[PDB]
């Protein structure tokens, strides 16, 4: 019972960190109990009508955690075992960085928002690498974990001139213990880092990380779940015109991207009063309807060839019902960690399930896309 991560202390202690305690603390609190593996876990096998694939890439169950959340791979094994079919670790960058100057996490509990501008905060490729390592060691040896999927969110360091040069050490140092790539283009905490979302930069960004990723065989194999290359997925902004989401879909499609992750933190939320004049991009309950319009709208512009991990706003089974039928394949939670804790897998799960079974479907692929 106590194990069980919706033991009834993790939501006391859940309701006093959210009213007495920073943001970004009670954040490294988690860390330091995952560390010392005395999370709650939840090792019961998932419905085989909720797993989802994307391409290769088998997923247990719909759900994983969002970059940002363990930047430095310190924490896989529990965040995992919470119920959790996936992690996305990063965003990581060549040199370690410790980012903007504190306090950099703000919450908003009554609308379930945060903002934050951390600045691409992390131990660095090679520190994270060595952690990673770590873990597929472990998972060689652990049954319970050799289904689950971890990929790899890359950037570039604050300084850096031409982001290339940052993805492609990246690639050459983790690429290879990564079951797929994330090339993060849509931080809006590091200057001018979204404009590599214009089309032409950013197709020579995708092809020369993917000319990367394909010449790791010749350089000399993969040490991760799948046993294979990494797929490539792009992370986007949700605050691009129609023109330029137009101009992004037409370049997924000539590049082969395996999919796109929509999306990340946005600057339209300025009606949470505590936030006013803040700098950083706002996440949660606000963000939901913005990234699920704009699930929609790629889905359509990249004529449904190119699947979705859905960002933003996901709180409940129904939230990611209305993701999956927008066109999401799989879903990333992050606000729901800070927001509703430990319960967060075992909860949305079952939410997803039933209704799943009261609408109708067969599987959770069946529902994929079915709004359009
Ligand atoms: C404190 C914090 C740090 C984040 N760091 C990253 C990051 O390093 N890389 C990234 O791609 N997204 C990052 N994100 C964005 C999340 O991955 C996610 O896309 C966003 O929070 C929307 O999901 P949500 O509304 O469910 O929280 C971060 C978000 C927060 C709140
Ligand atoms: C809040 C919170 C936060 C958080 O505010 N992150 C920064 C705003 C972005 N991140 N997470 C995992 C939580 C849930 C949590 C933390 C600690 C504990 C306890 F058991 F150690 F007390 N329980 C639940
Ligand atoms: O992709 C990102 C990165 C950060 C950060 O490190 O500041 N913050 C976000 O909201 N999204």
């Amino acid at each position: 019972e106590s194990y069980n991560p919706e033991f009834f202390l993790y939501d006391i202690f859940l309701k006093f960190c959210l009213k007495y305690i920073d943001g970004e603390i009670c954040h490294d609190l988690f860390l330091l109990l995952g560390k010392y593996n005395i999370l709650p876990y939840d090792t019961s096998n998932d419905s085989i009508y909720a797993c989802t694939n994307i391409k290769h890439l088998d997923f247990i169950n719909p759900f994983g955690v969002a970059a940002g959340f363990d930047k430095n791979g310190v924490c896989i094994d529990s965040i995992l075992k919470l119920g959790f079919s996936f992690i996305e670790i990063g965003t990581i960058t060549p040199r370690g960085q410790t980012g903007n100057a504190k306090p950099r996490i703000f919450r908003d509990v009554e609308s379930r928002s945060i903002i934050n501008s951390c600045g691409f905060n992390n131990m660095g490729c090679d520190k994270v690498t060595e952690n990673l390592i770590l873990f597929r060691k472990r998972q060689e040896e652990d049954k319970l974990l050799s289904k689950h999927i971890v990929g790899v969110s890359i950037g570039k360091n604050k300084d850096t001139v031409n982001i290339v040069d940052d993805l492609k050490y990246c690639i050459n140092k983790i690429g290879r213990y990564a079951d797929y790539i994330a090339i993060n283009v849509s931080s809006p905490n590091t200057p001018g880092l979204r404009d590599n979302q214009e089309a032409g930069k950013l197709k020579n960004i995708i092809l020369s990380v993917k000319e990367e990723i394909d010449n790791l065989e010749k350089n000399n194999l993969w040490f991760n779940t799948t046993k294979k290359k990494p797929l490539v997925f792009v992370k986007l902004a949700p605050d691009l015109n129609q023109e330029q989401k137009k101009e992004i879909a037409d370049v997924l499609l000539e590049t082969n991207i395996d999919g796109m992750i929509i999306s990340n933190t946005t600057t339209q939320i300025n009606d949470i009063k505590s936030f006013e004049n803040k700098k950083g991009g706002v996440s949660g309950a606000k963000l939901k309807d913005i990234s699920t319009k704009f699930i929609c709208e790629m889905y359509n512009y990249t004529n449904k060839q190119i699947p979705i991990i859905a960002s933003g706003g996901i709180f409940s089974g129904l939230d990611a019902l209305e993701k999956i039928e927008a066109g999401a394949s799989v879903c990333q939670l992050y606000s729901c960690l800070v927001f509703n804790g430990m319960k967060s897998a075992v909860q949305i799960k079952r939410e997803l399930n039933h209704l799943l079974y009261q609408r109708g479907y067969y599987n959770l692929k069946e529902a994929i896309g079915r709004k359009h």
